[PDB]
């Protein structure tokens, strides 16, 4: 039971958010903020580059100084402030859907359902940690007592994409803020405004001032002064493979700040010849294209055995035309836009290589319409390795489905990428599921499902798909920075 | 290579140890102790009692002083001590294990290679944990710095049982050590031979007098007057459910001592019609035959569903064929005798319920031999929930095997019962393996598989087959007591 | 800013809730609850006996059943409704207050500061664990992968007190519900009608039926039903150390039930000479005359060294002349009535033995007043170890004060008792914080600070002062039970 | 005992090790290795470069294989040969030390007792985390079975200085290796030759071919082709500053290797007046000058409160006295050479710059000796914040004395650095110890002692002075990479 969403939307949060309040640009400059379905101006946004990021990052390295309220406040009270953040987004659930529908070019009742229902599930899991992040007293050699402290790191700068920006929002400040760290946020231009709705919601809890700090604008600019800052102490990114490896490096050059990078991937999903295919069509389907395939855990490589292939193919065909393009906020419409023209022509692009490199184009396989970014849902067959489009991030609605015989040699084949998010295997068979998860370098590997993604879970990427993990027990501790404390004694007794 | 057994064995531990000497009875009282397998005399102990048990207990509290060489010592000295053992363990096997099959009918083979291989093994592990049981600084309300200890238990009495003496003695002693408590051993009457002789190793490995002593001794005497003493800590017992609930009765009525309990089963076996049949045919069947089936784990209703059954009773029974009886020191033997009279009269009277209560006798169904407490291996077919058989704990080399037809129905006739000390499931199906696994009411559950019993596993019962769980990191949590320990500051900082 | 309290309630929850329905007792009798401030009967309750004890106890174990919503429910939704039930405390938080006050002879600002504001924490504290209660993956020896799961305990009977009626019933379905057990509580006879109104909240907040029962009775009848139980799993207590043995007992001798008790104490408070002397006269004197001294840790041992021993005196008997007692609703009243007349008499007769026993009467010692159970704050100076007020616990406004000159000999003094609950020491030097509070054998030990008590921290005693822990990361883990599964794989890699 | 070093010793190991063999350099060239004290060539060593590290990669890839033997040994097989090798360094203990002292400059009883005491304990503590690294399983919303497994990382290159050669060779191959990885070590080119001795031992201990990799040569070249190396998954340095900042940016260029660091300091070491003075004096002074102050964690910004301060310096400098310097293997000598040229002259370098920018030479100043590079011990006092000897890491026997008076100044002046690896602070004051101890941004802080460095801490710094933790429970989570496995189920049960 999804409300309609609204229509007339007015904007109001429109600036750069520092201590609480909102700023102009350094510059005076300001960017514009598109509708990707239909190609108008939603209003514009103060551009943010590195005087303003300079300013927000002061205002953090202040909150988090020792004696302040951030730092003395009781972990419990975090925890109690990011729960009653949470009840604030679900107060403001239909106006920031519809708000990220539009912005992003999301189908607006997915906007609703899933990415608020995450975005709101995932704060309350963070808020849970905030008085349960412990440190340890250890039996260690000597008259000595000692102990850790698990502290915040610091102040840590979050880059983020535009496929589920107040998601990625939520799940950069969440883990930080219950850890006890100050943020300086750059959303994606793309992006910006369901995150600095967001601004009002944190100032409205009750955060402390500077404790969370947005500034709006672009990546080379804003983001590189803030990789690149010497008083951040941990950048965390979210985004593509080239810039991540931009950000590892400015981290280096500049003040060896920690570095937590999640970049994308060319996940391999196998469907052996034993799987429920019913099920594993429709995960398949699902793992490919959801949000006109602007997933990081796309099932991109789709490996089905020999035996099954041409029946997989057959049925993944029927299930990719069942699409209704356009408006996302329209009823009945079931595919969104793609979120820019960069994007779009990148995708037009791949499907081009694919036809020229010899795959089989099944369905789609151009645009659609005269506005908005929009791309038939595509599928493509008798894909092969060295084909582009089983090597690159596409990005966009575009299926590839190939064919594996050996066990050994589809193992190899899926592992045989510089990228390592996710990985699917469907069999009923409890020896492969075991053995081949275990076998797959993959950060993430689902077993008779895919795309199933949970605040309990730790998530990210093996090799160039990430360094470190978020959410669950994992990436809470990623945003600790560990003190031993060692304290000479008479006598020590176990 | 397993060597040949020593023959013409010399006794030479045979008294009371307390601080790290050698002590007649305060009776002067002794007791014989027997082969089983020949009846002939072994040699006498001395009889420990209420008396010798206070003078081993007042060796372990003072051992556990504050200030004490055990209380100072760096935890990884402990377990380097720990380390030490088992190397004289490894050392003595030879003798060890040939000593262990002539006082436990014993399999020497088994002995030399499982039961010595396992003593080795679990000291190793516990050696390993000495210096890495840590407490906790915790994120408390209020200005304060609040940190945990977690501090041995202290004195822990731990009473012990004939079936495996040698590596049950290890299963107590070696957590106990590893966190640095003190303890009061006392073996079976039984079998006390291969645990004096690890005094003299506890000895020639340099551990502080008092921190292990043993009591040789009877149950109702030695082991009443442990679960019994006002200055006890903690008892440990594994053995029959009858005695367990007198120890934590004693518990309760003394000085509230901590209790843990390993009581023995009626272990569910499920043979699914999709499992591969070699493999569960040969699990299950050293799973209830094994040791004389002398193990409390024993797969001793092994349910089998009706569109296989049949084939399954008849390798089950080709296979409970192939023994031969006899002494378990002579080459070729492959079947000892039971423990002692006792054991082997409840065999029988419980072989006897089965043939009167309707079972179908496929095999054996008496004893062997004119010396020495043998008993034919025993298959029962056709067995029914109601039987004897089937709810007792036989604890002789006797299967049941019963057929079932419904997933919900055999879920539930396996749970079925007081105990709840593991359980076995054979498949294919990952589904089944997961729910299936979830649903049954036991400590441990084997999938495709059954006996697989590890040291970095948690071993122990639910319901009435056990309290509290043993090795892994979580047996090593209860041989500690957590102190926490809160210090008011001028100002706590995240 | 606390309001003032209802005056004119009426009272609504009085039966058996089982269910999530009201029930009349099984025999239909009921029995008289009372304020004692004035002797004025609230309301009669539904008397419980075996018979609903044996209907709350199916109920909760027909909620626990595989395949049942409160074991199918997501952890994440257990915490949501842990976090529910506590809004509705919020909500309800005056008239929970009052009738805590009225009930239970409590100061009404302390009930709806303290005891109110404390059931709230707690319950966000535990709601915060539901889903992050986790097992582990084991790399055990051989070709096998094998998990735990931290599956809860079952049907777990809670037997609760009446000096922190409602805080206590918090403290009990709190964690054990976060876990995911099912309870059946049992309130004490004095104190039933706030944990009555709970059921209408957990009603309301949405637990399934079944989920927690609540039977209010008497301890020997529907108390022991519980203990003896053939189908509850586990028995958590708190209260005297007499009925603790017999809980354990009964444990025991029934199904070997899982044991939790916390029993009460003997607590020492040190106070060196080096101590800030205006925090630690104040600390102390909280620490024993807190809610008319009738909390589990009362500082009822105060051991001052020599050389400020009369100026601590003074100081503190100057402190426990500063009480206006009366009813505890009535403005400006700091005392009020201890709970019930079996308690009065306790107290009076223990009065009467330390001036029979040669201490020193500073202040006090006798009744108040000729309605209520009123006594006057009390103070003893010159107490000795052998004295009845220096060994037994009093329950009652009753300050100990003792010398001691030796750090060795205050340690042993300390620690020469049957109880460990907890302790507290007042040293400026860092050596003796670490070293005094390793070697004093109590649960908790305060540091410049006393009966700081926080959801965060286990909370329990050594010794006869309980077995287990509550609260904390440690107290979660006593609510699961641990379950090793070890599936057979055909090939294991790291 | 410490024994006689061995004099006439000949060298053995002087190739690049791969695969458990000996090789030449690809290009065939070598070069010389020299006793500092003496400045005599020892030997010659293979110069290892990028198409020797290229063939250690592959070696160390091939041998992480799934399937391979590493990759299927039982974790608790990998803790027997860590300890095993832990024998053989016991056994080769007095070459080693002999070895050690001659290549290093290091005081040859400091080698035999602290480096391969330390180098033992090391590795001991590694061998018993193996069978200990775990995973989870976790509650995650939804019909999923979830856990994670910790695997290993991969190839791990590790590149080492020459300050603590064979000890941080240890400090790295011994967790790597506990949690199943392979190596490839960069041994610094000053000191290779105790890690080349390393190889033979691995190889009689029985590890697989190319699980340790060992790669002798210069920084620029095999280090850089480590760091740059496309098949390396994470890159483990202890180095300086400047060469943690390439090698991250290397990782950031290539292929987003996982990157720890651990990076030398410029740690403050703050006296108090309520300190016990006998204490701080000789603690403060070990540590700045321990091997001729050539320690990571130097105390070498010594501030000592104004009212001791005078007291302090005198005693300082009378202690800084009772040196002989001279050939580390010679009976007598309490100091030898620093490591080579390059540290000599930037020593000299920054003890010209405390005399021209105004600090108080108190004794030393300049260098010792006609043969090797020894240096006198050095104090300065009266130094102030913007001085380079207060600024820089000296890494020579050089002590910087300054003054404070107030608390806050004397904690914003330690903090203000870009540095961050360790603090120490003297007082007896509780709240200090713990307040300062949290406000201070350093990885360790000890309190009443300094240089306690122990294997089950975690160790590492703040800020520029690292990047991750090594030893400890922490740093063993570093050498491992997480893997989520969710397996859709029919229905979940708690
Ligand atoms: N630890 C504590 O917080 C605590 C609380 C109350 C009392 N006490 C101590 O115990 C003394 C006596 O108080 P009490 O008589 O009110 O406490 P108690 O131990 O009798 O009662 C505690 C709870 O146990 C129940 N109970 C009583 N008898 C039982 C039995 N035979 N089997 C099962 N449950 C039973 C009661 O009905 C109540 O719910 C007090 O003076 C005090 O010293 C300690
Ligand atoms: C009874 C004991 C004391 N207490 C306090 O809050 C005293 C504080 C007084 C100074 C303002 C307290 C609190 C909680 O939460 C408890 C829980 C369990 C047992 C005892 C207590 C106490
Ligand atoms: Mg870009
Ligand atoms: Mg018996
Ligand atoms: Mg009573
Ligand atoms: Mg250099």
């Amino acid at each position: 039971d999804v409300p309609a969403p609204l229509t007339n939307l007015q904007f109001k949060y429109t600036k750069i958010f520092i201590n609480n309040e909102w700023h102009s640009s350094v510059s005076g400059k300001k960017f514009p903020v598109f509708n990707p379905a239909t190609e108008e101006k939603l209003c514009e946004v103060e551009e943010g580059d590195k005087e303003d990021v300079d300013k927000a990052v002061k205002a953090a390295r202040q909150a988090f100084q020792i004696g302040s309220p951030w730092r003395t406040m009781d972990a419990s009270e975090r925890g109690r402030l990011l729960n009653k953040l949470a009840d604030l987004i679900e107060r403001d659930r239909l106006l920031l859907a519809t708000m990220e529908a539009m912005n992003g070019g999301k189908l607006f009742s997915n906007a609703y359902l899933m990415d608020l229902g995450g975005c709101i599930k995932t704060l309350r899991y963070c808020a849970g940690w905030a008085d349960k992040i412990q440190g340890r007293t250890i039996p260690m050699d000597g008259n000595f007592f000692t102990y850790t402290r698990s502290e915040p790191v610091g102040v840590c700068g979050q880059i983020i994409p535009w496929n589920f920006p107040l998601l990625m929002f939520l799940w950069k400040i969440g883990p930080a803020l219950s850890c006890g760290n100050t943020v300086v946020v750059k959303p994606a231009e793309q992006t910006p405004l369901t995150a600095l709705h967001m601004g009002s919601l944190i100032k409205e809890a009750g955060f402390p001032p500077g404790v969370v700090n947005i500034v709006p604008g672009y990546g080379p600019t804003a983001g590189a002064a803030i990789s690149s800052h010497m008083d951040v102490d941990k950048v965390a990114f979210t985004g593509s493979t080239e810039v991540g490896k931009l950000i590892k490096e400015a981290a280096g050059k500049s003040n060896l700040k920690r570095v937590s990078l999640e970049l994308g991937g060319k996940s391999p999903c196998i469907v052996f010849a034993d799987a429920d295919l019913d099920n594993a069509v429709e995960f398949a389907h699902q793992g490919v294209f959801y949000h006109q395939g602007q997933c990081c855990i796309a099932a991109s490589r789709l490996f089905v055995e020999e035996s099954i292939y041409d029946e997989f193919v057959r049925r993944s065909v029927e299930r990719a035309k069942k699409y209704v393009l356009g408006n996302p906020l329209t009823p009945g419409v079931s595919q969104g836009p793609q979120i820019d023209k960069e994007q779009y022509e990148k995708i037009l692009d791949l499907i081009e290589s694919g036809k020229k490199e010899g795959a089989k184009l099944e369905c789609g396989g151009g645009p659609w319409g005269n506005k908005g970014y929009f791309i038939q849902p595509t599928v493509f067959s008798d894909v092969t390795d060295d084909m582009r489009i089983a090597k690159e991030e596409i990005f966009g609605p575009v299926q590839q489905i190939m064919k594996f015989k050996s066990l050994d040699d589809v193992i190899k084949r899926a592992n045989n990428t510089f990228y390592g998010l996710s990985a699917g295997i469907f069999t009923n068979d409890i020896d492969k599921a075991i053995t081949v998860s275990s076998a797959l370098q993959s950060g993430t590997v689902w077993v008779n499902c895919y795309s199933v993604v949970s605040a309990q879970c730790p998530f990210g990427g093996f090799k160039m798909s990430g360094n470190g993990r978020e959410l669950g027990e994992y990436g809470f501790h990623e945003y600790t920075e560990v003190k031993t404390v060692t304290i000479k004694i008479s006598q020590k007794n176990s």
